[PDB]
């Protein structure tokens, strides 16, 4: 119910952060 | 119903994270 | 100048994170 | 379910950025 | 629990980093 | 079962990161 979407906002931000990790790690690389 | 919500919390800090890496990571670039 | 005032505000949004991963810390355990 | 895949997400994104973090260490020592 | 523990380090380790970033603000600036 | 498998590997980058936080505040300190 509402934690099942809880999830889902969840999972959507994870991935969010998981790509702005790789902006960062190529920025350093870079 | 109490934890639904304290994750849909965290999932909205991860997301303002993830713009304040990628912000920094442009800073970096840049 | 441009580099510091962007490491400062990435620093600003580290300790807002800290303080939101605290909190979810707290909602794991209750 | 899909909470665990979340957070297992989420842990590959930080082991990540750790290891961008040591790589801006490198460059801090620079 | 596991997990609690496990969220209670990470808030403790994104807190320093907020720390050495700040830190290094100043290095930057000064 | 399947949690127990993710929060180990959230635990392990945590750990991870962790260390890479405390070697950022030591190349900033140095």
């Amino acid at each position: 119910g509402e934690f099942a979407q809880a999830v889902k906002e969840y999972a959507k931000a994870v991935k969010e952060y998981a790509y702005a990790v790789k902006e960062f790690a190529q920025a350093v690389k870079g």
